[PDB]
């Protein structure tokens, strides 16, 4: 299997894990460099959607395909379509910065954002140094206070076949539908012309100050609903009753049963339904 694919292939895959039937939603891949991100059916967008490390856009398609809506889907800086910038910081303080100018032009009246751990924090600081930009706020998986426990815990290239990262990302889930998997791998990687495969995203050898984060937290008016995978351990009561401590308006969790971390990827029919009651119908 040899791969001119082109990136929309497999919708129909991700129209059927949401459980939706019917046509597929208009798409394209769209750039103010530095920044690449795909607009949704649009003549929009209501929601944007912001993904976490190691990830891409591609992990909200099944959400943003079950979900009705037009959207804006952003990878961040040193994931999928956007630049690196071998500084390595994509802290959600510079990755902010950054996208800010181009959430502006592209998707310009976007009532919400949705945004999983590196996405989710990165959105918290838009949300005060812009606020115009987000009505609204979802998190998922993600306190300020469980993204560092994170980046304390883990402070410490080139591929024959493509089948390589497969098994590799197989090994950190072996429990998983590989055609899901698959998926998720060939929109993370990209052939060169050695023949030889590599990750799309950039290695993360900083994350933000994560205390000016929470002095953003106090200071935001947006409501924030916080969404948790059931069974992962990334974010705890005790971070979830401070969120609520810190915060203005917090509208609550929602544990989502037999899902990981990345919710999205684990219990999408159940995010579908979150979100769309966020949409106040």
């Amino acid at each position: 299997e040899l791969t001119g694919l082109d990136e929309f292939a497999l919708l129909a895959e991700n129209a059927e894990q949401a459980g939706v039937n019917g046509p597929l939603p208009e798409v394209e891949r769209v750039q103010a460099g530095a920044i690449s991100a795909l607009r949704w059916g649009g003549s929009a967008p209501r929601v944007i959607f912001l993904h976490g490390g190691g990830q891409n856009a591609h992990t909200w398609d099944t959400v943003i395909v079950g979900l009705g809506e037009p959207a804006l889907a952003v990878d961040l800086p040193g994931h999928g379509h956007s630049a690196w910038r071998e500084d390595g910081n994509y802290s959600p303080q510079l990755n902010s910065e950054t996208l800010a100018p181009v959430l502006r032009e592209l998707a310009p009246g976007a009532e919400f954002v949705v945004g999983m751990s590196l996405g989710g924090l990165t959105a918290i600081r838009l949300a005060a140094m812009a606020p115009d930009l987000v009505g609204e706020l979802v998190l998922v998986d993600v306190t300020p206070s469980a993204l560092q426990r994170h980046a304390e815990l883990t402070a410490e290239r080139e591929f024959p076949s493509f089948q390589a990262m497969l098994d590799l990302t197989i090994a950190a889930a072996p429990h998983r539908d590989v055609k899901s998997l698959r998926r998720g791998v060939f929109h993370n990687s990209r052939r060169l012309d050695n023949g030889n495969w590599v990750w799309r995203y950039d290695a993360i050898r900083t994350f933000g100050d994560f205390a000016g984060l929470w002095d953003d937290v106090d200071a935001l008016s947006a409501p924030i609903t916080l969404v948790r995978g059931g069974s992962s351990g990334f974010v705890t009561d005790q971070d979830t009753a401070e969120l609520h401590r810190r915060a203005t308006h917090f509208r609550g969790v929602h544990i989502v049963e037999k899902s990981g971390h990345s919710v999205q990827s684990d219990q999408p029919r159940a995010l579908i339904e979150i979100v769309r009651g966020v949409l106040d119908t």
